[PDB]
């Protein structure tokens, strides 16, 4: 193979210069089944790459795993293998009130709680996602009706801690991170999640371009029993967001 | 006055709720000019604000002065007399070579080298521009037919050191911002200017939508003699762009 | 001109090498009016510049603006046309109890809390002021008659949350700043101003001599209706100190 | 399932305190096939989990994932299930001439050049591995004759700027991390692995052991063909270690 | 002399390559005592050397000072002489109510609450003991029968704020240090001292090997009344531990 | 005793409230010696304290120790036992080729390199001498003819790496202050010594006075035989010059 992880060769990928990347194979699998000749190219450790057709153009749709340490090898592969836009779809708890379950989250920038990110750029530079990205990534959703919010996320390299999770072994959180919900809260952040500030960090310090976008499967704000159902429909929804916006982008 | 450094009561503004902040008043007025009938409302150090009127809606223009920390006044006083959507436009220094003088840049999220942002979020949250902000500045951008680059401004609380410039009166850097530059053109940084991380960050965590624009006036990557009319023509083209943009924001 | 901001060709000055830079131009024409010949030289922005003469040598006096952003462009100008000390008055509010409103303050160094000082010199360097000018400062307090505290100031580049202002469109400060105001009380700050970290930083790194003065026109620690017949009193007092420490220093 | 992602319950783990967590699934079944009565309990996303039985009692051995996020879910989760002991082996480069492919690294305290890390305990606090893990790997390793060296190694969110790579897509490392690998080299730093200094970390922090043990599959300081004989045949000495340390720790 | 401060040539040593470091020269004679031929070398402000033989091999045994600088110079001189192994011996308030006055701890590593460690590896790098020293206190502790506790310390450049005492001049404890006990207690920290993360980190990060006991003579959780008696047993007690530590790595 | 190190009680100092405090008891007696009524009071550690009576008032010396930790305990405990005023005198390499030998410093503000001061305030606040006591020595200094210069100090918790001293038993420097004296250089420091950070910003914060002079016994840009006669008596006169400047003080 052409690169150390993802067991990827090159010709493989048939020129493709777009890949979708989200968290884990099985959505690898849905996403690849929106559009023409899926196939499966390989699945090595959390690496699991698909390729798939979409208006006559190859695209290829590579699971990060959790964590941005993940994400940057996958992103770097990828981009050795000549991919230079990058989208990511996953699911995400919101923290405001006024956004519901079900409605789908553009991101614009994030707040860089990861460790990754400081690998290509000073704490200083903005995770920020690229300007056509994200157009792509509002129009498309605007093209299936879904109630979306584009703004700030916060990016955490702890599902637990770094989210103000106090459900855990221990039940505390250092004093760094006592109280940040509250301010991400007040200074209008959307959402937690855990690759966001790694992957939009590390493609626009290095003239990749990358979007990200989310549905909510939970509202942290308010309790509220999960509804499987609901969050089914809605990684659907994230699903033909992220595909047709990336129709917008070849 | 309704505020403490303005000279503004919210009267003056009748009922306006979109600002454009220029640096200096002579660009105040130049703005205005543009608009339809403008007055001058105030004047005190170096905040000069004129009211005007687009598509018969008011709208203010407002110069912040040089730096975050005259902007910060600005936009906390805007605010509070009831702006809640702020439009910068600027003449800059590109430091890239594919950037042209006469090109215009739209900003979508700065290089925090300031320190007035701090006073807002951490360093970690991006200062990142407003989508519909961006998003009318770019369109009014194509409708004049601009040549247009999207992207990460460097916003430095300095114009010599933080810039790493070196025709001065020390002739020298502090390590810090020494060779500064070159990481930053490495990793796709346009231009340097010197309020947009102040600007962009308070806005983004305080619920205020903003954008940037910018005409190129120099490229620091190639000598070349200043024309006194290209830079007067940019300014001129960055001024229309500005104000065709808050058109589709009123 | 022989600088890029301030419109002044040093042939202009005269031979001077002292400065006296307030902020705001109404400022610079009360300072230029205690000494012989005053001339205005330029106004560009929120650089205004004059030149008088003090016992028969020539003085410039030279506005900043707020912050240190502009205030370190006019003070690397100045000294781009050979002004080797510079010396500023300003106005305060202090945040001690013992302080009176009409009381002046003379500042040996300043608590950093702005951005620029950090492109002249790593955050561990102390923004102190120079012995002579203090000195010069100090004396020339006694010799009106002045009541004078001689001590640290906190130096800000924000009005409003760096000083702890909730009076504002958002009403809270960022976690970092919240509860900084009464740290600095423990630690004995005498006031908050918004240029002096800049100003002393910039000048004890590179060379050149600076000193510091302020009029207290506010007491944060006790409410009181401002009064603003004292306050302008003060101010004449704060611009003869200066003036006289400048003929001290020449 | 008692756990939000490893798909366990507290009953499946029929009492187990200790986990052995290497990376990939792979090594897990390696690991539990020297042990007895292997069987699969889970697989969703990364993180896989066996049960085995070692000298009678119960152990469990779950992948981690690549890097420090994902190791962070499967540590806090097995600790909900009640393991308070945690052995990592990894495979590893090591960059000290003296070390060669083949030998073991037994790790006794991690450089924090992670994210998660953080989110766990100020980055003054040491990532110091458990002194009884340490001592069982050391002794294990002994009694194998392996040629092993007990020490620091860097663990970071990165494979290749945190690593120092160069072969990259962009060929370049940011300012921060560029010279690093050769002071890790002076300060005798044996080795470099992503996930040692959040595992260690976040267990010393909460009163859980933890150790770690490596295999040596290329040496950075020395050019030479990867063999995939020695490799094997390494990993098969590591995972013999550590079972032999967790014989110790039962 | 051969040395700056330490007033030491180095054939004084005899060939000796361990020394054995506690803070003051009344200890430094006590740990002579317990060894053949204890001879007093050289006394220069806080440094005072004997020389001593353990099992027909040269030791040199020399005093710190309080501090990490005052440690930092005398390890540096040492290492100059050629000593390439350093035991401390101290005494020292815990901070977990499970530990008991009378109980002896191995430091594994410490929280770098000090400065010098900084001059030596930047606060990623871990404060970690050596394997072989760490281990040579476990099993001499073991050789008289102490309760022992392994485990991290907290290592502060001062006595009074930075282990949060309030019983001082100001009754204050500036901000970053409030709660910080809290904090390490939580993290399992066993005790506070002052000179082990600055002697830790300037040994594993410059291939010298160093380990680190201690005697408890207070619990800070539990107030009691110091028996004088106990605190002289306990010092003759960890004394005779880093001898015999000595003893086992010659 | 009534503090915990010093072995002083109050009754001890009949009244003192100001204390000289050099580094080593050699000098203290040598300071005392000058002054009328010298009594030996305490020696424990690091500490020896003399008492003596200067213009009929008593007065203390008192020596810290190297570095920061240990002064900080003498400061804390002589303010605990009413000491008000700290004046400290060193001996001391200058970094400037403008200094010679035989030169006397007198600080204004540190560079703080050390970490006792953070123990105290963040970093942002100045380590700034009291004015009073700046003054006092400058006049004193001036009094016996001394050639003097009145600047900033660079503060450092090591005599080695942080004094960027490369003749040591590992000959490198860590990154952080490779080329630091350099800058220092650039910025005008005039020394390194190891304790004002600490004494200042500790003084400052807490409304305690304190001073620092130093004579010049080496310049390090200068290479120049020591010569043992001329450091005597610059030593000498250094002594003096505090005992005068404490003359005024009383
Ligand atoms: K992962
Ligand atoms: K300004
Ligand atoms: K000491």
């Amino acid at each position: 193979s052409d690169v150390f992880h993802l067991g990827l060769t090159k010709n493989d990928l048939q020129g493709a210069t777009l890949a979708i990347v989200p968290g884990g194979p099985d959505r690898v699998e849905k996403i690849a089944a929106l559009m023409d000749k899926p196939v499966k190219l390989a699945s090595h450790r959390e690496f699991t790459t698909w390729r798939a057709e979409l208006d006559g153009k190859p695209v290829i749709v590579c699971s990060t795993g959790i964590g941005g340490p993940s994400t940057s090898i996958a992103v770097e592969e990828l981009a050795q293998l000549g991919i230079r836009t990058f989208l990511r779809i996953g699911t995400t708890g919101a923290i405001q009130p006024h956004i519901n379950v079900g409605d789908v989250l553009v991101t614009t920038a994030s707040v860089r709680l990861d460790g990754a990110s400081l690998h290509f750029a000073p704490l200083e530079f903005p995770a920020v996602a690229d300007f056509e990205c994200t157009t792509a990534l509002v129009e498309a959703a605007k093209s299936i009706g879904a109630t979306t919010h584009v703004g700030v996320t916060a990016s955490s390299d702890t599902f637990y801690p770094g989210q103000e999770r106090y459900d855990t072994y221990s039940g505390r959180v250092v004093r760094h991170f006592k109280g940040s919900m509250e301010e991400w809260q007040a200074m209008g952040v959307m959402n937690y999640e855990m690759e966001s500030a790694t992957l939009l960090t590390m493609c626009a310090s290095q003239g990749l371009r990358a979007g990200m976008v989310a549905g909510v499967i939970v509202n942290r704000t308010q309790q509220e029993i999960p509804n499987a159902e609901t969050m089914k429909q809605t990684e659907s929804h994230a699903v033909k967001i992220v595909v047709e916006a990336a129709r917008r982008l070849l």
